[PDB]
């Protein structure tokens, strides 16, 4: 099979466990998220980095 | 396929993920997103690079 699951920890509106497809982006599971939190730094987080399975993706939090 | 997405951090106008074309280069990523910053400083950045599948394209302000 070609499909994923992500775990989506940090900084978004609703951060879990998400199935994805297999060569979707970071960009992709943080919408998938909801969306972005108020309090995140995108800045030292690469969005376009091909999601591997079983991982994590970390949104840091302004200032960490 | 062949097609391609980037991240395009640092001083532009619309900062953001693009797709871009399999052979694009930066100065193409910059105008995708808008165009430069009025604090962009240019003379660090080449212009013309090859432009490689989910990698950063930071564009640095004048004095960093």
């Amino acid at each position: 099979n070609e499909t994923i699951v992500i775990d989506i920890k940090g900084a978004v509106q609703h951060p879990g466990v998400y199935e994805m497809r297999t060569g979707d982006r970071v960009s992709q599971a943080i919408e998938k998220a909801g969306g972005t939190s108020e309090q995140a730094d995108e800045a030292q987080v690469n969005l376009a980095e091909i999601l591997q399975d079983g991982t994590v993706v970390y949104i840091p939090k302004k200032g960490e």
